[PDB]
C-alpha cells in the first residue's frame, strides 16, 4: 500500500494499472472513475453561505458511486444539478480547478446551452481538462442543469476509496441527488416522445431504473411517487403514470447497456426490461400516503 502520493502522472498511471489488475477492472474504467472523483471534489467545495452544496451529482456517475464500478454501467458524463445560476457555477468551478486538489488541477471550457422541451432554463455543457502535477491527465464532459421542484432539497453523500488505493488519502465525499428524484427523472426521460428529427435512444435508462429499484430495497415508495408527480407536472409533457414502450431500434441498444453486468440479476431482453420497469411504475403509483 503506497505510503506517499504519486510523484507524477507516470507514477499515477502506473499505480492505477496495478490496482485495476488487482481488482479485475479495465484500466480505462478506473482512470475515468478517478477523473470523475477529482471533478466531484472540485464540485463539493462549491457551497452557499450556510455551507450547503451548490451542486448535486446525478446520472451515471451517481450510480457508479452508489454501486461501485463492477455493478454499474460504464458512462462518461458528469451530470449535476445546481442551486445557483450557471454563470456563477462555471466561474466557481474554474476557481476551484486552478487552486486544485491533492495535486490535481483543471481548466474548464466555455459553457454552451442546450435546447430542451420542459425546463425553462436550459442545461449547459462544457469539459474539464484535468492535469496532475502539471501534466495533462484526462478530460471529463460536464452537464449542469437547473433545479426542478424539490430535487435539490436534500442529498445523499457518497464516497469512493479509489484515490486512497493509489496513495492519495484525502477523504472523498460527494453530495448526490437522492434516489426518488433520480427515478422520477429517468422515468420521464425513458418514456419521452421526441419530435420528428430526433428519436429517443435511452434504452440504457431501463438498466439504471432496475438498479435504482433494487437500491430502494423495502423502502416506502411515497417520496418516489411524490417526486414522480412533481417532475411530470413540472415538465408539462406526457402525463404520469406513463407507458414504458420500447422502440424498434432498442433491442441492441439495451444489449449494449448490459455489457459487463452478467453477474447481476437483470432483465436480459429489452421486452423483459420494459415489463419490469412498468411493474415498478405501477407499484410507485399504488403507494398510499
Ligand atoms: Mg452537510
Ligand atoms: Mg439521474
Ligand atoms: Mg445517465
Ligand atoms: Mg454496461
Ligand atoms: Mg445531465
Ligand atoms: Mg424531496
Ligand atoms: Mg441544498
Ligand atoms: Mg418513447
Ligand atoms: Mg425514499
Ligand atoms: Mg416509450
Ligand atoms: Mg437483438
Ligand atoms: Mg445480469
Ligand atoms: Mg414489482
Amino acid at each position: 500500500p503506497y505510503s506517499s502520493p504519486p510523484t507524477n502522472l507516470r507514477s499515477l498511471r502506473d499505480r492505477l494499472t496495478q490496482v485495476a489488475e488487482r481488482q479485475g477492472v479495465v484500466f480505462g474504467r478506473l482512470q475515468r472513475h478517478v477523473a470523475m472523483i477529482v471533478v466531484a471534489q472540485f464540485a463539493a467545495t462549491l457551497t452557499d453561505d450556510t455551507g450547503a452544496p451548490l451542486l448535486l451529482v446525478k446520472g451515471g456517475s451517481s450510480l457508479e458511486l452508489r454501486r461501485g464500478i463492477p455493478d454499474s454501467r460504464t458512462s462518461k458524463d458528469f451530470d449535476t444539478v445546481a442551486r445557483r445560476d450557471i454563470e456563477l457555477i462555471h466561474e466557481q468551478l474554474a476557481d476551484a480547478g486552478e487552486t486544485g486538489w491533492e495535486g490535481f488541477t483543471a481548466i474548464f471550457t466555455a459553457p454552451e446551452e442546450i435546447d430542451v422541451p420542459g425546463m425553462p432554463v436550459k442545461p449547459r455543457r462544457f469539459t474539464a481538462k484535468l492535469s496532475y502535477r502539471g501534466r495533462a491527465f484526462a478530460t471529463v464532459p460536464i452537464e449542469v442543469s437547473s433545479v426542478e421542484a424539490g430535487n435539490a432539497d436534500q442529498f445523499d453523500t457518497l464516497t469512493s476509496d479509489a484515490l486512497g488505493l493509489v496513495g492519495v488519502p484525502a477523504a472523498v465525499a460527494v453530495p448526490c441527488m437522492t434516489i426518488p428524484w433520480q427515478i422520477a427523472q429517468k422515468l420521464h426521460a425513458v418514456t419521452a416522445v421526441l419530435e420528428e428529427p430526433k428519436v429517443n435512444d435511452r434504452a440504457h435508462d431501463l438498466v439504471d431504473l432496475q438498479l435504482l429499484e433494487g437500491l430502494l430495497l423495502d423502502a416506502d415508495l411515497m417520496p418516489t411517487r411524490s417526486a414522480c408527480i412533481a417532475i411530470f407536472e413540472a415538465r408539462a409533457q406526457h402525463p404520469w403514470p406513463p407507458r414504458v414502450a420500447t422502440l424498434p431500434h432498442w433491442p441492441l441498444i439495451y444489449a449494449g447497456a448490459l455489457e459487463g453486468l452478467d453477474h447481476l440479476e437483470l432483465a436480459r431482453t429489452v421486452d423483459a426490461a420494459a415489463q419490469a420497469v412498468q411493474r415498478f411504475v405501477a407499484r410507485i403509483d399504488r403507494a398510499t400516503k
